[PDB]
């Protein structure tokens, strides 16, 4: 999907999350930069107290089929587990929405 | 359980698990030397044309309330693992029977 951004780091991702435009939930999946085999989840997130943040979640290799972020939910593939999330949050900070831009500096349409 | 060895190398658990006294499906639950967090499952087996074997499996570790030999099947203790492939062999060589002997070496009563 559009969503998977390969391997940036948690920075180049942050960065990215941290645009002002981007609703909340907007995502992006990256590999585990330096603990590898593994991905991320990577979700901006919004509170009235702290602001813009965001947050990274760890994606499991299951050594198998099969991928995970809690052991009471999993997934067969990556696009099982965005699609997931895009519907029901059932933990994460907040449903996915948007995939992230790329960047420099994105403004979004209507 | 009395079926947990710790931490023999694989072969001094071959040398208990060949033992002529053992019924098919003897085991033992031994850690995993050298690659460690995950477990072994050691068992007996026999065939008539290659007599007298052992097999490994690995216990993985879902860095959690979890494990699992296949990901189909997954367990939230190794007690529960027992006690599943004991009773059903989903695949596995054989049911589990006998605790292993310690050993020295050990003749079966009736």
């Amino acid at each position: 999907e559009e969503w998977y951004f390969g391997k940036i780091t948690r920075r180049e991702s942050e960065s990215l999350l941290l645009n002002p435009e981007n609703p909340r939930g907007t995502f992006l999946v990256r590999e585990s930069e330096t603990t590898k085999g593994a991905y991320c989840l990577s979700v901006s997130d919004f509170d009235n107290a702290k602001g813009l943040n965001v947050k990274h979640y760890k994606i499991r290799k299951l050594d198998s089929g099969g991928f995970y972020i809690t052991s009471r939910t999993q997934f067969s593939s990556l696009q099982q587990l965005v699609a997931y999330y895009s519907k029901h949050a059932d933990g994460l900070c907040h449903r996915l929405t948007n995939v992230c831009p790329t960047s420099k500096e994105f403004i979004v349409t209507d």
